[PDB]
């Protein structure tokens, strides 16, 4: 049997006249202000080996590599698979984003190893472009081999698109829900011009499983309740979708 392949999101509802949306993004970031638990929990599960001595590969489109600031990608301790129409440009530009990332991380190496911090084995970061989705399964498995840990989707809309296509192999969703808190208990709606290729068939379980909190736990390596919690003026919680 074959490999499962993660799509993980964070989204908001969106009431239409015909069905609820959900967006994921607006101006090309993220349609809400910082979310320090999902950030983290997005750090923490993507980063998160499901053996020693194994690399997460995180593939996304062009735009959403270009949505994290420059100076913080490519993303590390994750192989970022980067899929684009312009493989030889976009390459350039990466492998030099990749060498600033390299220069940052050994110079921490060195001061954390001055400062007499317990070093230990730990996943590699690495950067590489390819032409498709397909393309990047391929190419990410062909380059690492054993040492390939889990693969995430991790967005936007056109790669997320792209993964639900593909001719079946499990795909799940790991999905944070985000939603304002409600004032004068009306809730408010973020604008996004960026939707998940899905909605509905989600909500009413149409093909897809929404899973027990013990099964996202599996997934993603930690604790997961399902339960909302509160971060500032929204929030947020945890769930899994399965196709069916
Ligand atoms: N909320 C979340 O969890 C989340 C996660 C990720 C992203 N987002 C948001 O979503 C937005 C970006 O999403 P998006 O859909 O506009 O962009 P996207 O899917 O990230 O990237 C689209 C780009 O990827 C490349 N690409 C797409 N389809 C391809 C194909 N079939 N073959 C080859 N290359 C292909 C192309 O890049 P070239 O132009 O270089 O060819 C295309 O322009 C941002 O707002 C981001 O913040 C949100
Ligand atoms: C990265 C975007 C695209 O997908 C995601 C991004 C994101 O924003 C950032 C921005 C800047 C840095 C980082 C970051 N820190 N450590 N690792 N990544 C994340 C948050 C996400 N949350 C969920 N639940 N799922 C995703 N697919 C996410």
């Amino acid at each position: 049997p074959t490999n499962p392949l993660t799509l993980i999101v964070a989204t908001t509802p969106i009431p239409t006249r015909e069905k609820t949306l959900l967006g994921i993004g607006l101006n090309g970031t993220l349609p809400w202000p910082r979310i320090k638990a999902d950030m983290s929990f997005f750090a923490r599960v993507t980063t998160r080996p499901p053996r020693p001595g194994t690399t997460n590969a995180m593939i996304m489109g062009r735009k959403t590599y270009d949505s994290v600031p420059k100076s913080l990608r490519p993303l590390g301790k994750r192989i970022n698979v980067i899929v684009t129409r312009d493989v030889e440009g976009v390459s350039k530009r990466v492998a030099e984003e990749l060498k600033e990332k390299r220069a940052k991380m050994a110079a921490a190496a060195a001061a954390a190893t001055s400062a007499g911090e317990n070093k230990e084995e730990g996943p590699i970061t690495d950067a590489i472009v390819s032409s498709g989705l397909e393309a990047a399964l391929e190419d990410v498995e062909e380059k690492f081999k054993g040492g390939l840990g889990s693969v995430f989707v991790i967005g936007g809309a056109e790669i997320y698109a792209t993964a639900l296509g593909l001719g079946g192999r499990p795909v799940r969703i790991v999905m944070t829900n985000v939603e304002k808190k409600g004032v004068d208990g009306e809730k408010a709606v973020f604008e996004c011009d960026t939707f998940f290729p899905i909605d509905e068939e989600l909500l009413m379980e149409k093909g897809w499983r929404k899973v027990s909190a013990e099964e996202v736990t599996e997934w993603v390596g930690e604790p997961v309740s399902g339960e909302w919690k509160d971060e500032g003026e929204v929030r947020i919680q945890m769930v899994g979708y399965e196709r069916v």
